[PDB]
């Protein structure tokens, strides 16, 4: 199976915590399967980010990593990683 998943931010998120990840609408985020497994997301729950809650991820526009709310993003599908 796929090493990761892509999401697209739909709504701006301003960092609240040191480890938060800033979002602007249209930002593509990559989340690794290892990271969802590690949070105990059950197989295929990646398709409902509103249910995962907060996720760690790479924001491709900023190049930063950190935590962001799944309710601010839509699932795009599976990807290869760097
Ligand atoms: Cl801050």
């Amino acid at each position: 199976g796929p090493e990761g998943f892509q999401y697209r931010a739909l709504y701006p998120f301003r960092r609240e915590r040191p480890e938060d990840l800033e979002l602007l609408p249209g930002d593509v985020l990559v989340v690794s399967r290892a990271a969802l497994q590690a949070l105990g997301v059950a197989e295929g729950g990646e398709r409902c980010p509103q249910s995962v809650g907060w996720m760690p991820g790479l924001n491709e526009r900023t190049r930063q990593r950190g935590d962001f709310p799944g309710t601010y993003v839509e699932f795009l599908g599976p990807v290869a990683l760097a």
